[PDB]
């Protein structure tokens, strides 16, 4: 019946690059028309804060308003497991709605990042697959990119993180490049972002072995 | 309000091994108590069939019955895209409920299966990762297993299928073995089941390269 609140973490890579600006987004839906006005309270670890930016309310094609409040989080605060509560109040609910969010909890484990060259049997086609193996990481939040002399290789696909038998995650990234490039001798680098890396970043280069 | 019908495909590997017995399962839920009796109709491509086996009805801890009907499908019929309709009738619904199911549609593409040996940089620890790369397959339904001299290696994890830039899927399987075994010279084989393989099966062996 009453409104419903949803609270969304920042983008993983906004949290891992200190130059970016991570945000937590509080969304209330099913805002009626009779009792439309809603109040946001915000708390960082149970202490009230006032720097949130609420958006002007919008009307939905089901006879309902939508109101979003955005709060910037600090890079260190997010990574240090600080907890972000959004309180939503409306003279229509029996009581207020509270939703709390933080970064995935758990002891962090630093990834091991490995590059693997094409298979022997695959050395037949004109396009080949370059493999990044990333293993032993925790939490599951991660980002992977491939690059070659400055520019980005964007012909890649990365698997979702897979929960591994020790409680850590792994994944693979597959870079597809024209084979002549592999033989020419191009440098290809898989670059990984994860909290548990030094400065949340590492790079591994792959090359035609002599 | 009325009952709800759900219709479930067979297990992927039941469909890929001709010795097994795939089944489609029709589940109706929200069966009331006042109007409890339900009738299953079944059709293979719009033609009625009578070999389904309905289970004796069970009562749910929300004041509702659950009734399941199971229909065996033929191996060839399933793989040839035959369509399986379950009709559910009850003197309580404004009208009957029909749900139709078949194998994932689309032109089949045969996987390319590749085994990759541990990374140079990973050759430091006492456990190593063996990689099966399976690529270019369609539909996404697939099964992967590792084995060594007869017995199954069960210390493996396989990624979900990832949709690749050409419309085909890929995935990787990661076999973890003690490093001494890699150096001793053990044969390790990744065995893949997919519709588009000859007899829905192939095998690729991986060994310490000399
Ligand atoms: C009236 O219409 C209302 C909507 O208006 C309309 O517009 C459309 C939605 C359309 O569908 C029309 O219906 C209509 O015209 C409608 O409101 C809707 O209600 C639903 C439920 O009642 C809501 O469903 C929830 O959705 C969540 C995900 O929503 C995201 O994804 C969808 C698309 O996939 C999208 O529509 C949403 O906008 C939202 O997108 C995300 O938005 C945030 C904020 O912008 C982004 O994050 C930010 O991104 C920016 C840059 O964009 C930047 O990166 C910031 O840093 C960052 O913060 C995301 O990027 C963005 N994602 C995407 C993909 O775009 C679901 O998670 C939620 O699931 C929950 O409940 C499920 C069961 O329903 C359950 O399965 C699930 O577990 C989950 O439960 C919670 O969550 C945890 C799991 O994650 C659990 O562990 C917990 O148990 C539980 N939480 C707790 C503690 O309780 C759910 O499905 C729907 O979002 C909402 N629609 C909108 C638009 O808000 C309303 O219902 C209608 N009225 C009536 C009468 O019904
Ligand atoms: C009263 O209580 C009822 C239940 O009794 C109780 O028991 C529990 C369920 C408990 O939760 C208690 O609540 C209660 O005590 C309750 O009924 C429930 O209603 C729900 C919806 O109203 C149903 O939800 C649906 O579930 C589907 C998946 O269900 C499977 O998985 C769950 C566990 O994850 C499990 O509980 C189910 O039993 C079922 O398991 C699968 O079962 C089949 C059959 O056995 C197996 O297949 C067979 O397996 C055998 C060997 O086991 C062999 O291999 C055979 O070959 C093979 O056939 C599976 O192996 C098995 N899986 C698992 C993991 O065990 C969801 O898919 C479904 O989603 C649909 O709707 C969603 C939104 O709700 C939507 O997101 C989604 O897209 C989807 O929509 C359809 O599907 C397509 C996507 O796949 C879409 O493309 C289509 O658009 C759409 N279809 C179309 C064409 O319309 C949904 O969530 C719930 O299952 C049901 N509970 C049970 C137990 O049946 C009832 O609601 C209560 N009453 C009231 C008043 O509410
Ligand atoms: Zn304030
Ligand atoms: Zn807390
Ligand atoms: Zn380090
Ligand atoms: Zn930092
Ligand atoms: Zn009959
Ligand atoms: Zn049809
Ligand atoms: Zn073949
Ligand atoms: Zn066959």
């Amino acid at each position: 019946g009453g409104p419903s609140v949803f609270l969304f973490p920042p983008k993983p890579k906004d949290t891992l690059m200190i130059s970016r600006t991570p945000e937590v987004t509080c969304v209330v839906v099913d805002v009626s028309h009779e009792d439309p006005e809603v109040k946001f309270n915000w708390y960082v670890d149970g202490v009230e804060v006032h720097n949130a930016k609420t958006k002007p309310r919008e009307e939905q094609y089901n006879s309902t308003y939508r109101v979003v409040s955005v709060l910037t989080v600090l890079h260190q605060d997010w990574l240090n497991g600080k907890e972000y509560k959004c309180k939503v109040s409306n003279k229509a609910l029996p009581a207020s709605i509270e939703k709390t969010i933080s970064k995935a909890k758990g002891q962090p484990r630093e990834p091991q990042v490995y590059t693997l060259p094409p298979s022997r049997e695959e050395m037949t086609k004109n396009q080949v697959s370059l493999t990044c193996l990333v293993k032993g990481f925790y939490p599951s939040d991660i980002a992977v990119e491939w690059e070659s002399n400055g520019q980005p290789e964007n012909n890649y696909k990365t698997t979702p993180p897979v929960l591994d038998s020790d409680g850590s995650f792994f994944l693979y990234s597959k870079l597809t490049v024209d084979k002549s490039r592999w033989q020419q001798g191009n440098v290809f680098s898989c670059s990984v972002m994860h909290e548990a890396l030094h400065n949340h970043y590492t790079q591994k280069s792959l090359s035609l072995s002599p």
